[PDB]
């Protein structure tokens, strides 16, 4: 009479970790989720295969409104998991199902799986020198998010690489591109003129992370806003200040432009 | 002629991912490294009797000055893993090994694995709100190292939360304690005197991620100091200023005292 919270991983049904899958075989009932996130390369056919279970998906309604009508219920006389891309607590509101369950009187446990939150280390860049994260949203009618613009400038002013999740739309199975983030990006600098986000800047994508062949590439934003990054998942990540090693990195494996060696300490 | 890059995950031989499991499993030759942290709910041979492989142990040497000379000749005309705790670069040292395998031409692909940058997520500290991370180093001889402090300070003026990976001799099979770590941290700040860290200070400890049944406190310094949280590995974070969702996840789940609802928030 347990849930668990499960994560799938990166890109495939193989990114769930060994303890993942033989905990799910063995669950009552199996439900999952698949709008925090992207896997693009599985299906819930290959996953329900896989795990040897029918899963029940659910909408973000459905969790954020009916959680405790749909799962609890089962998981107070069953053995049950939910599933997730990535890793389910990061960057998603899960962990408050959590405070759900205990209030149902439900135990919980969770499997972790590999998340882009540390996946970003191929990208070459120090990961303890990223600073705060932010997600760059769609605008909506009269509405044009902004709030991603300031955190960059905070870390930026620190030497703090930026990590910006990017907008999805399952429902609607909209996933924002780099390119998209970075003319939305422009957008803002041209209104606050903070120089934070300019032709100029040095940025980082990483497309399909948890794919044997991810698309990294790095470089100025003049010059990556209309390149082919491949089919999404992307985030796009703006360094801070580089050290000799991340440069070389960046140069040798993302492509970038050689100029970029030379650092400016 | 290629070189597998393959995390282990958090705490046992069940936290590698079935990618990572299949992969290694068809390599002709598997190498692991255990100096950049140690997978405290597992052994050398359990790890070995799941992978159905020899496993050559590297030191951080090994690694360090000679990975061209011991692991990749082998790459050269066979299929090679290169196992490490978590999830692959990173540790900040590895990226630059990939540039090695390029200078040396052969061929690299990453097989990501949960690590505890994402892990922390199961404290209820929402990811995006983490800023830089630092290790809290033991001090010796005539060299007292704080740098550390000055990363919480940084971070929570921000309003950020701070990871704080605590010191580890892994030949040695030594482990920093969060005990140790904040009579650290308050010996710091006597030094400084930045009003950083106090016995009334908020921290969170989670030990032993990964595991089923991990320990996951929060409180004031001068409540916890004294504490059992068990077994290593530990990880100390003192969050910022907390969304009113973080500090009910932290007491509901974390049995963190009634009081942070209000003076935390
Ligand atoms: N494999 C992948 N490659 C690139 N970006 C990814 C990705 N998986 C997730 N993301 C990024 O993160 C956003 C979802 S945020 C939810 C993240 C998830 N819990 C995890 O642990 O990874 C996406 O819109 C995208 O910008």
């Amino acid at each position: 009479m347990v849930l668990y919270f499960i994560g799938l991983g990166l890109y495939d049904e193989r990114d769930i970790t060994v303890k993942g899958l033989e905990i799910a075989k063995k669950c009552d009932y199996v439900f999952a989720e698949f709008y925090t996130s992207l896997m693009a390369g599985t299906t819930l056919g290959r996953i329900q295969k896989l795990i040897g279970k029918e899963i029940r998906v659910l909408s973000r309604e459905d969790v954020e409104l009916n959680f405790e009508n749909i799962v609890l219920p089962l998981a107070k006389e069953n053995d049950v998991a939910f599933l997730t891309p990535g890793d389910p607590l990061v960057a998603t509101t899960h962990a408050e199902l959590r405070i759900r369950a205990k209030r149902a009187g439900v135990e919980s446990y969770v499997i972790h799986a590999p998340s882009i939150y540390s996946a970003v280390g191929i990208t070459g860049l120090h990961i303890y020198k990223f600073g705060k994260s932010a997600t760059v949203a769609y605008p909506e009618g009269n509405w044009f998010p902004t709030s991603y613009y300031d955190v960059i400038k905070e870390n930026a002013e620190r030497g703090l690489h930026t990590l910006l999740f990017l907008d999805i739309k399952a429902e609607k199975r909209m996933y924002m591109t780099a390119n998209e983030a970075m003319e939305l990006l422009l957008k803002v600098e041209d209104m606050k003129k903070g120089g934070v986000f300019t032709d100029d800047t040095l940025v980082v994508v990483l497309a399909r992370a948890g794919s044997l062949n991810p698309t990294i590439r790095a470089g100025m934003v003049k010059d990556l806003i209309r390149e082919d990054f491949g089919d999404p998942p992307h985030i796009l990540i703006v360094p801070g200040k580089l050290h000799i090693v991340e440069a070389e990195y960046l140069v040798e494996i993302a492509g970038a432009p050689r100029e970029i060696l030379r650092v400016n300490v």
